[PDB]
């Protein structure tokens, strides 16, 4: 077994996981090193992505959805939700804290508020300037810590302009991102509409369920993905999803529609950013 | 065995009988399954959904569904308020707008936006047990019409005195609804957050696609269940969740974790209720 291992999203997914490796090489928790990577940027107003700098919806709000999954199926969830700059830990505290594994809009900031969490105004002055001139999607990592335990985080702003209310599929568990600790896990990553549809990233941990590799399991499900499209009558050229993914050996893989997507993989060779097959 | 309508609960019967009017006539399944759970929103005498749905803990009727037809089409609401008939806002998402699932005062805009008419749905007997506590849970309906082609929707009102803001499963399309035309639909009853949690219409479909037939796909999925509950020191007698399923041939089963659950089936030989096997 590799192990420890973390891999994230996109190239901003390097630095996510140096915060994560901080936790990971001391033998901490998945959990808690998956949390700390994505916070890091959810905390950056210049990544316009995710949290704290992320683009309106079309009413110039900036509402945020994300969600969390340990190595023992507890999950917590978090759409819509506005003021909080840290939507990954608010999803946390519904894991950890309610009954419930997932709550939106209103509901999920006054929980927020009832847990600590601090209102902040999370629309920049670079952000609403553009919002007002048209009037990286998301990050996802998933990481194998030193017991040999998954865990995997997901959070976004969502489409930027998207209609008040429109929730896309990473605080979708099973599209987004899904976590099977004697299996593997494996998260998303573009245009949400397209992962809920096919519910992508449970599709991906079934597969490897099924004896697939990690790089396997992503391809057939990106296939999967295009037939449908197909099947819809729609051009692949308008739409990006893609996958990443690791098992319990801490073997890793990943595989989009199309090319230009990367992601960040840090064990103990170090931190790099790979290029994944594509299909178009 | 076509067409077919099967639907969760007793009150499934009259809801196939509804279905039964646009099936028998050669509509389509999307229609015939709007259709039949409408009649059951509309009712204030049921409790778990639409119209007389119990509140949150604030007295607030918070309201969830999803649909999908027979090539991938999807729509969602959740957490909407002051709307009677969530199926149908649903299917405006799904056939009016960009996205496939809107939440909470956005789902509200739009569905005013699509003439849909403000009401108030908190019955004077509602009200009564919410003040009161202050000091079946859903209908979920497949079919195979006289085409060939499968489509489902799920609608409720939630746990009763959930906290404001919670989503179960019956508006996540990996979890409450899952139909993919090639190999079958499912859709699910009980406690929300279980079925989120193993993403379980998804896993009952994937599991026919792996030839399972209708009951035993939808039976090892409740056995996946039952292993997950005990793995995380829960106790069996605390849940119920089930599952109805139908394939391509129009042939269907369900099975659940307690007894007591019973569902509807509507073909041509008539429409009757059958109880399905149980795992406690």
């Amino acid at each position: 077994t590799n192990k420890p291992i973390v891999l994230s999203t996109w190239n901003f997914g390097l630095h996510a996981n140096v915060e994560a490796w901080k936790v990971l090489s001391k033998g901490g928790k998945a959990l808690d090193a998956v949390e700390k990577g994505v916070r890091l940027v959810e905390d950056d107003p210049t990544e316009r992505s995710v949290g704290y700098g992320g683009r309106p919806d079309r009413d110039g709000r900036v509402t945020l959805d994300a969600c969390i999954m340990d190595e023992n199926y507890n999950i917590g969830s978090v759409a819509c939700m506005e003021h909080i700059k840290n939507p990954i830990s608010v999803a946390r505290a519904v894991m950890e804290k309610t009954p419930h594994v997932m709550l939106v809009g209103d509901g999920a900031l006054e929980f927020a508020l009832s847990q600590g969490f601090k209102k902040e105004n999370l629309l920049t002055a670079e952000s609403e300037k553009e919002w007002k001139e048209w009037l990286h999607d998301c990050i996802g990592m998933i990481a194998l810590d030193a017991q040999g335990n998954l865990s995997g985080a997901c959070t976004t702003s969502g489409m930027a302009y998207k209609m008040h209310g429109r929730v896309g599929d990473s605080p979708i568990i099973g599209a987004g991102l899904f976590v099977d600790n004697e299996i593997g896990a494996a998260t998303a990553t573009g245009h949400g509409e397209e992962v809920i549809r096919t519910v992508g990233t449970h599709l991906v941990v079934e597969l490897m369920n099924q004896g697939r590799t990690p790089q396997q399991a992503c391809k057939e499900a990106v296939e999967r993905i295009v037939k449908i499209v197909n099947r819809r009558g729609k051009n692949l050229k308008d739409i990006q999803v893609g996958f990443i993914a690791l098992n319990k050996k801490g073997e890793y893989g990943a595989y989009c529609i199309q090319d230009g997507f990367n992601f960040a993989v840090h064990d103990q060779k170090g931190n790099r950013l790979e290029t994944p097959g594509f299909a178009l």
